[PDB]
DNA sequence: TGCGACGGTCTGACGCTCTACACAGTGCCAGGGGGAGATAAACGAACGCTGAACGCTCCGG
């Protein structure tokens, strides 16, 4: 299942490549560690692969799953209810989530809301971090640069 | 009630300048009411223009 040199996305920190295989023991038993890394925060995170699943660590996704967040991005009639701390409860809930399609459609509407009047500075730093995790999260998954990642979006979302 | 003792309470602890310094770990936005500043108009005032008009010295044919 899990490989040396391969990409994985983790969740709260995007897209991260795997260095080695770990076999730290524990009262006796032999683990299976894996340890993996980002370019961002400079972190090395070690997970044995029995309980892989259960944390919430997912491979990348081929070409199912730029159509289906490209789909979901640009599907209409989306709402939202009227106060916005029912909203802003459901957003930061959908984003630790970890979906793709959950995330694409929290950052569209998002991106929809500051572009019609322009919400405030504090969800500046969330929208920003979504942002930075979705691309990095579609920058591994095409095998495109970075620039190029992000400036890709840049013609779809709107 | 008398007894020590147990305890709390309370007080200051010579004088001045030369010197003499500053002070630090945990949310967020929408709807609504007031007064600050720009606007264009307004009622009244006095401010000017109209030279006219009164009166003077005036050079004068």
């Amino acid at each position: 299942t899990f490989k040396v040199g391969d990409t994985v996305v983790y969740p709260h920190h995007g897209a991260a490549l795997i260095e080695a295989i770990e076999t730290r023991q524990i009262k006796g038993v032999d683990k299976t560690y894996l340890v993996l890394k980002v370019a961002q925060g400079d972190l090395t995170v070690r997970v044995p692969a029995d309980n892989a699943e259960f944390v919430g660590v997912r491979d990348v996704v081929g070409q199912d799953g730029l159509d289906r967040v490209f789909e979901v991005l640009r599907a209409p009639y989306a709402e939202e209810p009227t106060n916005w701390s029912r909203r802003y409860k459901a957003n930061l809930e959908k984003l630790a989530s970890g979906d793709v399609i959950k995330v694409a459609e929290v950052v569209r509407d998002l991106w929809r809301r500051e572009r019609e009047r322009g919400l405030s500075a504090g969800e500046k730093r969330m929208l920003a971090k979504a942002r930075q995790i979705l691309v990095s999260e579609l920058a591994l998954a095409e095998n495109t640069n970075e620039d190029k990642a992000e400036a890709l979006l840049d013609e779809v979302l709107a």
